[PDB]
Order: structure tokens, then C-alpha cells, then sequence
């Protein structure tokens, strides 16, 4: 009697958290949605999809998770956004399945514990970057202080916009598994 599951792409807020569910294979990914800042997904022979919890705007703030994460193939644990003017997304990756993400490589940042690689890549059709900090060794619980990468993707020339949503999300491509992802604010 209360917990949601999803199956269709929208965005909206749940339980007082923002949350974004997008997939381009309908019918095999879905999304349920738990008290607070918690949601698990689960996934079958998928495409892609991304979804998650968090803030409608994003900022600087320190975060706190914890995750199970579930995946067989290819599959990231990742503190996800976006910004506009300049349209750029992000993403912290803490876990990831079969493959690591990576692309330019331009420093590492130390912060939390660990030690992460910093990345450019672009997207083509919008055209535009992605900023990454892949995590040196994989871990699913944990806090972010999510300014600390800001500041090393700026020192790098990685330049964020005016901020759009930000959330904990479990990211897809094919391949099926399972996660339950709780975030919230604080160190």
C-alpha cells in the first residue's frame, strides 16, 4: 500500500526527492520508488536508460548514499546532472559493471576517501560535453562532496552551466540486474 513503480519516461517528485526515469526500450526497465531519498530499479534485456533520485536544481552540496548494485553487463552507479548555458551533463561515477567508463583523461581529484580520474568526452546529437570522475576503485556507499569535483573539473577548464536536476542514478546499456539506491544531503 505506497510505494510507486514506474515504467514510462517522466520526471516529477516523490516522497519529497525529485526523481528523472528515462529509458529508450520501453517495457524493459522499471523504477520503484521508496520512502525518502530511495528508489530501486530492475532491468531485463534493456537499452539504455538512466534513473534516479535527487534535487530538481543541483549545486554544490555534500551528499550521502548507499546502494546495492546489481548489474550483470554494462551499468554505473552514479551521482548524474545536467546544466544549461553551457548545456554540459556530469557524472561521479562510484561503481560500474563489465566496463569503466573513461574518455580524455585530465587529472584526478582526491576527495572522500578516494581518488578519481577526471574525463571529458563530448555527445553528438545538441552537441555537447560530459564531464566524468570515474572512481579509482569501486564503492557503493559513501559521501560526495560534490563541490570538490566542480572545483577540479573547473581547474581542468571543464566548465559547468546554470544548474538543472542532480540525482543518485543507477545508468544501463543492455544486458539486465537490479539496484535499490538511497541519497540524501549531509556528510
Amino acid at each position: 500500500g505506497s510505494d510507486t513503480t514506474i515504467t514510462q519516461n517522466q520526471t516529477g517528485y516523490d516522497n519529497g526527492y525529485f526523481y528523472s526515469f528515462w529509458t529508450d526500450a520501453p517495457g524493459t526497465v522499471s523504477m520503484t520508488l521508496h520512502s525518502g531519498g530511495s528508489y530501486s530499479t530492475s532491468w531485463r534485456n534493456t537499452g539504455l536508460f538512466l534513473a534516479g533520485k535527487g534535487w530538481s536544481t543541483g549545486g554544490r552540496r555534500t551528499v550521502t548514499y548507499n546502494a546495492s548494485f546489481n548489474p550483470s553487463g554494462n551499468a554505473r552507479l552514479t551521482l548524474y546532472g545536467w546544466t544549461r548555458n553551457p548545456l554540459v551533463s556530469y557524472h561521479i561515477v562510484e561503481s560500474w559493471g563489465t566496463y569503466r567508463p573513461t574518455g580524455t583523461y585530465k587529472g584526478t581529484v582526491t576527495t572522500d576517501g578516494g581518488t578519481y580520474d577526471i574525463y571529458e568526452t563530448w555527445r553528438y546529437n545538441r552537441t555537447y560535453q560530459q564531464f566524468w570522475s570515474v572512481r579509482q576503485q569501486k564503492r557503493t556507499s559513501g559521501t560526495i562532496t560534490i563541490g570538490n569535483h566542480f572545483d577540479a573539473w573547473a581547474r581542468a577548464g571543464m566548465n559547468l552551466g546554470s544548474h538543472d536536476y542532480q540525482i543518485m542514478a543507477t545508468e544501463g546499456y543492455q544486458s539486465s540486474g537490479s539496484s535499490t539506491v538511497s541519497i540524501s544531503e549531509g556528510g
